[PDB]
């Protein structure tokens, strides 16, 4: 039968109940002893309160804000008679608010994305600069600075980020192991970073291609997703975002960099998913990505960085998200961005609703002596509704990662404020591979400028095929 | 009833039986009297065949080639009693190499494109202003300065070009009335000319959105269109080009211009296909076009300038498309351009494949006092079926518009070559009409600056909502 990871001795509040609550609550079930009536979730959505019903759960019909979370959640996470976990997949709630209450008050805590309060982005008092996932992980970064170990919490652990960083250390191990490089994996942070730098990495695309499709077309003026489509246009609306590699020699007029920080980022004044980028994936082979920002984009750049005795970075691999969602998704982009509005209506696809397709989700390592290096999951949702009820292959990749964090964190409980870089990658992947499918590494001969230049000029450098000047679309 | 125009008494020769040949036979045979066995078709294909042997019409599988065409067409063409009429709906043959032959022949000639010989369109040799429609179409006015008068042969006859030219007088005859400008409807080009200037037309969008839709969704690897995927393709890796207006103060830095010619055009050295401009139709409201290159951009710019007794251009429109097509053919762009070569099969919709959906397909003139107004047809799948065979509703637009090319250059034998903006507007929508479903007019306060700016930089033009500079994106 499953396997059950831990007794969770205390209270279980989950902060969200879409489509990623709806894939993870089966899987704390699943996989954790604990008194059932120690488990509530809270989530505005009548929708939610409904299907929250069915499943026989404690359901809360709030909206968590700034204004109520502290009489909200600290007697909700210290009911006791032990250590409670948080776990928020929401929208529209303070992350770094959320965690610091959390800590404050000894409850385990994990989420997926770095989330600002409601009405964070729609304010026209903030610069492009401010809006930027660089600028949200900062405050994570000088949270964990303020107030050192204490109670874990785990910053952004779904499939990406999250899971994927998990993917670059396995990815890095087997580029060496391929080479006939021998000897013990890293285990420091400064090890994994020099490896990266040993093996010529010169960067890495998360680079996923989701081919799930429905039993209706798209419908006219509705956005189609197969995970929060509130959370995908406000990330797509988000500045172009990438972890800025140490061997790019060009970068476009309108990017820019950040004047503090831990000096990894920049990030582009246009929208991320009206971005495109030349990409590669196992099943799609070479595609069009958007470059759609991501916390991984820097969080990968920033732990695989190389420093001199000065400080300085002397290595830093360039890494950003190159999204090719699912039709409907590809479509829904095309429209919002063509009518310059959000349409009316949005819908997230339900396995019930899928007829087929994955969500092919992985690393691309690039630039290295192998050229190129596709390592990550092929989900089917064939697979999915086999092995897990509630959810899409999308939402599976992320449930299985939430619960592999909590497995990390209540098996090393004292661990601080982490992100998935942080983690024991092996123990990690352990838990979620009975999740991903088929897990697989594949090289390929592909580079941006295959089949360049065409019938038009085009200002590419051919002594470097992986420059970002080669891989935008421009 | 159907009406019998005329009787055509010589042979009716057709030159490919594709989507458009398939379409406009059934039309052909219904409204002109003559004996079944004069019309003859040529098509390289075994798929053609079985179809022209089903309905009963002598075919010759051949493909039209430079070294062929003579000895193959003139016995065709001449074979009597009467002038010939020759149908040119193919792929890969030079519309002027046979245009020529036909008349040097005393047969009447059509065709729906300026197509040129099997090798241009990847000609690795030729500059892209030698790719351009303009100096196609430079060409055939060359052609027609050459030998002025003559048989009649018209040029550019389809949906758009062709119809489209028609819909611009009725828009232009429209906007007249409803901004009381006084005087007699113009009968000649001058006149026409003078009174979009007097309008103050600033431009013309083709503004057309194709909501067709399958039975089955798009296969991976297969490129999905409503007409021919091969002329698509290759129309959308020419360069994106317009008909350039005196009104526009900027253009973009890979724009360039034509040193000789009729003098109405730019292009940009990037693809049409890849190329985005904010329009508008009446169903799709606002929307994202490309800028896919077609005669008519120069042809309707062309015609509706005025010059002064210098002989210079003192108002000229600016004129192009602005392509929505349908959806499985956008998601066939974003895979054909992303992957960076074409898919590996094609298909074009068969009407007996699609579940629903219209081509809607107008003129957009805006800059006047009423800001913008679209006039066109809205053709169903659903009227389609229950008024022609063989044919979806993209393809009867076409068809329907060669025939009613055909009527004219019969009640017209001896024109010389024209395009659609020099015949008779109302005979041929007369013809046409029964054919296109609604075809309405509607005015807009759209404009290519609604939201803007927005959450990023742009480089616009706030002073006039219109320039090129605010319609293409960048
Ligand atoms: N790291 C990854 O791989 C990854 C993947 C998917 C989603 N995410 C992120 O996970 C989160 C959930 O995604 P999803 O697909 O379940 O989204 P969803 O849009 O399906 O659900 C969001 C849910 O949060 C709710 N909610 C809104 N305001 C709230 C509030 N004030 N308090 C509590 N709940 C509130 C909605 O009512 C709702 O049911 C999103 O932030 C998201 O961007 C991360
Ligand atoms: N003006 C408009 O509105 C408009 C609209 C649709 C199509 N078109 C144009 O009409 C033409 C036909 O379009 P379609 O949808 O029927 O295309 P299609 O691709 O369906 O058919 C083209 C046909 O030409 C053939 N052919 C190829 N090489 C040939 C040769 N050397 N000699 C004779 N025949 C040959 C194919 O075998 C074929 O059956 C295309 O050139 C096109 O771009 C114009
Ligand atoms: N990383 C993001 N920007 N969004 C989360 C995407 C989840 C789909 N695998
Ligand atoms: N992941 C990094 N960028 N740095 C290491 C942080 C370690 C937190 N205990
Ligand atoms: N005008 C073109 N570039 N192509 C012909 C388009 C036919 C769809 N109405
Ligand atoms: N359509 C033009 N641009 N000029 C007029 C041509 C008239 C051909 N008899």
């Amino acid at each position: 039968d499953w396997p059950v990871y831990h007794r969770i001795d205390g209270p279980i509040v989950m902060i969200g109940f879409g489509s990623i609550g709806r894939g993870t609550l089966p899987l704390i079930e699943r996989h954790f002893a604990f008194d059932r009536s120690k488990l509530v979730v809270i989530d505005p959505s009548d929708e939610a309160r409904k299907l929250a019903e069915a499943r026989g759960v404690r359901f809360i019909q709030q909206a968590v804000t700034r204004d109520n979370y502290r009489e909200l959640l600290v007697p909700l996470l210290t009911a006791g008679p032990g250590q409670g976990f948080c776990v928020n997949l929401s929208v529209d709630t303070s992350s770094l608010d959320i965690m610091e209450l959390a800590r404050e008050n000894g409850a385990l805590y994990i989420d997926t994305v770095v989330e600002p309060w409601l009405g964070f982005y729609f304010d026209p008092d903030l610069k492009p600069e401010a809006r930027s996932n660089y600028a949200l992980r900062e405050t994570v970064l000088a949270a964990r600075r303020n107030k050192p170990g204490g109670t874990t919490a785990v910053s952004c652990c779904g499939a990406n980020p999250g899971m994927v960083s998990w993917f670059v250390k396995q990815a890095l191990v087997n580029l060496a192991a391929d080479l006939g490089v021998t000897g013990e994996e890293p285990t420091t942070r400064e090890e994994w970073a020099r490896l990266a730098m040993d093996l010529g990495v010169k960067g890495i695309h998360i680079a996923e291609r989701d081919t799930q499709r429905a039993s209706f077309p798209k419908p006219f003026d509705v956005f189609v997703n197969t995970w929060s489509v509130e959370g995908f246009v406000s990330e797509g609306l988000q500045p172009a975002e990438l972890g800025w590699g140490t061997f790019e020699r060009w970068m476009p007029d309108n990017a820019r960099g950040h004047d503090s920080g831990c000096g990894a980022g920049i990030y582009l004044l246009q929208p991320g998913a009206n971005t495109r980028v030349r990409s590669w994936t196992p099943t799609a082979m070479a595609q069009y990505g958007f470059l759609v920002t991501s916390n991984e984009s820097i969080s990968i750049a920033d732990f695989l960085t190389v420093r001199d005795a000065a400080g300085q970075a002397v290595y830093r691999p360039t890494c950003h998200y190159a999204y090719h969602p699912c039709n409907d998704a590809v479509l829904s982009l095309h429209e919002m961005f063509g009518s310059g509005k959000r349409q009316s209506d949005w819908r997230i696809l339900d396995e019930t609703e899928i007829v087929d397709g994955i969500d092919e989700l992985g690393v691309l390592l690039y630039g290295h002596g192998k050229n190129a290096y596709w390592y990550g999951s092929q989900l089917s949702i064939e697979e999915t509704r086999r092995i897990a009820p509630d959810q899409n292959a999308t939402g599976l990749q992320v449930s299985s990662a939430v619960l592999a964090g909590m497995v990390w964190a209540l098996e090393n409980p004292n661990a601080g404020i982490v992100e998935a870089d942080d983690l024991d990658f092996r123990r990690c992947l352990e838990v979620q591979t009975p999740y991903l499918g088929p897990v697989v590494g594949v090289y390929t001969d592909w580079t941006p400028l295959a089949g360049r230049p065409g019938l038009f000029p085009e200002d590419i450098d051919t002594s470097d095929p992986w420059q970002f000047r080669n891989v935008l679309v421009r």
